[PDB]
């Protein structure tokens, strides 16, 4: 499919971005890479969504890519150094879902405009990325960032072991995100058709997903939340597929978006415990290639959910028996 | 003060734009002027974000209203091309709310990231402009229609008396825009504190402006409402002014609210309603001009409203017996 090939190459625009623009981010700085890859993000998604050759839309598509995952990695960085400590946590959480909101906002907007039209031309259901949809204006939104940083600067200038925590957060979040896609019985988005009500369910789960991982790692700490929200996947995918016995069609969906939470938690939380494992040098190298992993991670849904779709369980068992090794491995931390 | 310059630029941007950038879109195409000027408005928003000296920050502020003026234009023509002309007054309708998504999403992300950080070096409020801050979504968003242009061209190589009208509709568009920001008994929300309580307020009256816009003028005709929602603001900008014996600061905020409905959809029909007096050619030197006139009269808010504020309400009286002779001039028509 066109856009499933769009989907992939976007992927591995993020990989390749998430894992090659560190040395940059650690080298030139935090602040300047931040301003090139918005500043080429605007010009490359605009001709992407302009220039139709089939050809050049994949390579355009991919160069949107890249330089998302170069703005996201370093606005990710912006927001851990400027925020103070106390209070990060909160910023870090604003801050993954701001493209769950872009796509929402775009969702949104394609429903009240009636305009379904750039559907009805995909065989199969779209890919629900976020970031796919979620990039247009969500991370030029927050520039706000650069407007802090900018206000800092002015106001400075008027006043004048680490592997080990690197391979159990790596598969982790790359778990968390491979295992996302697979809470999804109807099909691989069950056509275009249903694509919004999935939509809007997977950013509507993103939302409670940040409640419980937003009101509870604070007390019950961030290493302890991640076992518990990697331990609800792996309940809420075992009974999604060994204990299935007649789930009445209703136990089927309180799991499955169940499972989108603590797959979405153990996601999002696992992000920020990689910033305090790695010190403040170095820290683009280590933390951008954890999702890295995760970015790389997102190939579950586009690649063989999709493509296959027949047997996909398979793939369900693999990662939900790999969520017991990341289990395993979460209390090793 | 340092933001409402901006503002009183950006609307000059914006005024200067949709006033110039009306022979381009009539002579170079109405889908190659959305492509040039959505393609800039990246590298000049980013720009305009970080180059910080108090002479470029509204240089580059100036050039990101005038490049977000085609956009909105060129989009507009766009809007009404492509789409159906039987559900076009959804569309129009769902296309207005690109200030809203963007606006609100921004003070969306800041609620949630507790980072009220950006207003605290700036006195009084900034004005409530959309625009101001959803320029980067719901443009990049709206790029559905180069996605829609595309796949509608792609198909095809498959296969392989008008003057009376603008200055009403100029004067209407120049006043329902202009009078909106007087329904504010507290200037800009005062304090930065009540920003958002202001922000959320003006967005999600904007919301069901669109409502009773949107489910009503499809029975009652475009001409009819606009008279109804031009009359509606002559009494919610006529008791607040003339009546306010002890209205008990509850029904004050019955009528502002109220008023924000008529003034927001005065302001949106008006747009609309030129779009048909104009033919297909020459359709973006007036339909642009009649909200090149209303982005002008977006300066109400940086006007006397929050520049000195005390007896400003001879503005507000002179633009409410103004709407007196916008309504005169309706049945015109
Ligand atoms: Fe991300
Ligand atoms: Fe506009």
């Amino acid at each position: 499919w066109q856009v499933i090939l769009e989907q992939i190459l976007f992927i591995l625009g993020f990989a390749s971005g998430y894992l090659f623009l560190g040395y940059p981010a650690d080298r030139f700085g935090r602040r300047g890479i931040v301003l090139l890859t918005l500043g080429l993000v605007g010009p490359c998604g605009v001709g992407g969504a302009a220039a139709g050759s089939s050809t050049g839309i994949m390579a355009l598509r991919f160069l949107l890519g890249f330089l998302l995952a170069g703005v996201d990695l370093g606005v990710y960085l912006m927001r851990l150094e400027l925020c103070d400590p106390t209070q990060r946590l909160r910023v870090a959480l604003a801050g993954e879902l701001v493209g769950v909101g872009g796509h929402f906002l775009f969702l949104g907007l394609a429903l009240v405009s009636k305009d379904w039209r750039f559907l009805q031309r995909m065989i199969t259901a779209p890919c629900i990325l976020f970031l796919f949809y979620g990039w247009p204006g969500l991370f030029l939104e927050s520039a706000r960032w650069l407007i802090v940083k900018r206000q800092i600067e002015e106001a400075q200038s008027v006043l004048r072991n680490i592997w080990k925590n690197l391979l159990i957060l790596g598969f982790t979040n790359f778990i968390a995100h491979a295992i996302r896609h697979c809470y999804q019985p109807v099909g691989g988005g069950g056509s275009p058709s249903d694509f919004y009500l999935c939509s809007l369910l997977a950013s509507g789960t993103a939302a409670l997903a940040c409640v419980f991982l937003g009101v509870t790692v604070d007390r019950f700490g961030r290493r302890g939340i991640l076992l518990l929200s990697m331990t609800l996947t792996g309940i809420a995918s075992l009974v999604l597929l060994g204990l299935w016995d007649y789930l009445n069609d209703a136990a089927i969906t309180t799991f499955s978006v169940l499972g989108l939470f603590s797959s979405q938690a153990s996601a999002i939380l696992s992000t920020l415990l990689a910033s305090e494992i790695i010190p403040t040098t170095v820290r683009g190298r280590g933390l951008g290639l954890i999702m890295a992993l995760g970015a790389l991670g997102g190939l579950s849904c586009p690649a063989q959910r999709l493509h296959m779709g027949h047997g996909a369980f398979l793939q369900h068992v693999v990662l939900a028996a790999c969520a017991l090794l990341c289990i395993l491995s979460i209390m090793l931390l």
